[PDB]
């Protein structure tokens, strides 16, 4: 759970009166001392509701280390040569949504970088090979058996990488979306595909990485670009990249997680314990919410979608951060509360279940590596009683901290335990997702050129609605709404995401007004 790390950063920043607090900055090196350590502990106890002590801060003086400590489950260890691949339960759920609900390429994740230079295709191909050699998860196939899916780790010399140039014919943003949507056959193809887009209207090139989600979450963007940059620069100079072996492969992480999780039939295992919480917490859940769609739910889901964006003025982004600090919540919690208000005002009622991904990256061996570490949680917020926005923030905090203490039970096991009525055109337990994302910083000079990330207007959709508050890595932010085209017209989606901005604006202006 990254939320613990954000709060520790937030408390460090307020106590130290510093705005340059990063997850690996040492409290005392930043100007902390015993007197201020009392304030850090008191604030953390007040915001997290757990027993925090000076001993924790002394022994774990960085936000990443302290967040891992307050949570902690065994550390991830390398299993060594010829340890067999292990498919994680999170990977299992992704393979399974796609097999069962036939999501086409909706779970492909794009990473697009405009480059001022056209890159060398043969050098790029060599660098992708190095990248795949480094990260086993990028060359692990998934094959169907009659027990479930089996991983198949390809040796680096047997991994056939797919790197190609594509001439742009029309608007590049549409082409990026179409390339992103092409489905993978994970039984025969590695889950990474690379395209360099060139054309008359393109100055330089657009480098597009398409991963299947089974191999990467959005926190993988930073190591992916970092390692690809290193391999490209080395191969352009005629040599193999000079890197240090990974502290762990994804299979090392998966093996540790599964051994800690235990079995569902063991009443003392963390899995059964967290499953029992979720069975209680999701009792009498709505099958779906009463959303203002342009069309009723079809019998068959097409997974077509669009993407509507709402730009946020810098002033509003700071007001949202200020509101979060002032009420002792994360930016995600504010956005979550705002989405709940929006849906509530549109007639969805007082019981609002919102899905949200949660990253399992606290362990230092995987904190900054490539892979899919997201579990999905149902955050059930209640809006009965005419609460103010400040009231709702307290409610959302409590709901989220309870859920975060129980974030290892795989979502597919939660759905199985809760046993909702199933329908191929409705995602179970929730149909609106909310997340916070933050794009990599210092990715403006990759490959020896001038570079910048470009967002991709997805042609697909996973749910009815997916809201994302996305920070761009250099101060800016926008809200992205990935909506199901079966339910919403694009102009309705533009209105919805503008309304979410209005809720946020009203909330910062006066949090004491009633929802
Ligand atoms: P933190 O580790 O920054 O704490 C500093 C301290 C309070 C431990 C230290 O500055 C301090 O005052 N230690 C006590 C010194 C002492 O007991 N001498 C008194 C002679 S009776």
């Amino acid at each position: 759970v990254t939320a613990y790390e954000e709060i520790v950063c937030q408390v460090f920043a307020a106590v130290l009166d510093r705005s340059d607090v990063t997850a690996d900055a040492d409290f005392f090196a930043l100007g902390g001392h015993s007197l201020l350590s009392l304030r850090v502990v008191a604030r953390l106890r007040a915001l997290l509701g757990v027993d925090v002590g000076v001993r924790d801060l002394f022994e774990a003086p960085t936000p990443a280390a302290l967040a891992a400590r307050l949570t902690t489950r065994p550390a991830v260890t390398r299993r060594g040569p010829d340890a067999p691949p292990v498919l994680s339960h999170f990977q299992r759920g992704l393979w399974l949504i796609e097999q069962v609900y036939q999501t086409r390429g909706a779970y492909n994740v794009p990473l697009a970088v405009h480059v001022s230079d056209r890159l060398d295709l043969d050098v790029l191909r060599a660098a992708v090979r190095d990248l795949v050699a480094r990260h086993e998860v990028l060359r692990t196939l998934v094959r169907s058996s009659d027990d479930g899916p089996d991983p198949v780790l390809l040796a680096p010399e047997d991994a056939a990488v797919d790197v190609a140039e594509v001439q742009a014919a029309g608007p590049v943003a549409d082409l990026l979306a179409e390339l992103t949507a092409q489905p993978f056959d994970l039984a025969t193809q590695i889950p990474l595909r690379v395209r360099m887009i060139t054309g008359e209207q393109v100055d330089g090139c657009v480098l597009l990485l398409v991963c299947h989600h089974i191999a990467a979450d959005e926190w993988s963007f930073a190591p992916l670009l970092r390692d690809l940059d290193t391999a490209y620069r080395a191969r352009a100079a005629g040599r193999a990249p000079d890197w240090e072996p990974l502290p762990a492969q994804y299979s090392d992480y998966a093996a540790t997680l599964h051994d800690w999780l235990g079995e569902a039939t063991d009443p003392a295992s963390p899995l059964r314990r967290q499953l029992d919480y979720w069975q209680h917490a999701l009792q009498d859940l709505p099958d779906e919410l009463d959303l203002p769609t342009d069309r009723p739910r079809p019998a068959t889901a097409s997974h077509r979608g669009g993407l509507a964006r709402a730009e946020l003025p810098p002033e509003l982004v700071e007001a949202v951060r200020r509101l979060a600090a002032q009420h002792g919540v994360t930016v995600f919690m504010v956005v979550q509360a705002a989405v709940a208000v929006l849906l509530h005002r549109l007639g969805a009622g007082d019981d609002i279940p919102l899905g949200s991904p949660v990253a399992d990256r606290a362990d230092e061996a995987v904190h900054d590596t490539v892979g899919f570490f997201l579990n999905t949680l149902v955050l059930r917020v209640n809006l009965s009683g005419n609460p103010t926005f400040a009231d709702l923030l307290d409610r959302v905090r409590a709901v989220d901290l309870e859920a975060f203490a129980r974030a290892d039970a795989p979502f597919d096991a939660v759905v199985d335990t809760v046993k909702p009525p199933r329908a191929v055109s409705r995602h179970p337990l929730f149909q609106t997702m909310v997340s916070y994302q933050r794009r990599p910083s210092d990715v403006d000079r990759l490959f020896g050129a001038a570079t910048r990330l470009v967002e991709v207007p997805l042609d697909t959709a996973k749910f009815d609605l997916e809201f994302a508050f996305i920070e761009d890595g250099h101060g800016g932010a926008h809200i992205a709404l990935n909506y199901a085209a079966d339910l919403f017209d694009h102009d309705s989606a533009e209105q919805l995401v503008a309304r979410l901005r209005t809720v946020l604006e009203h909330a910062c202006a006066d949090p004491c007004r009633p929802v």
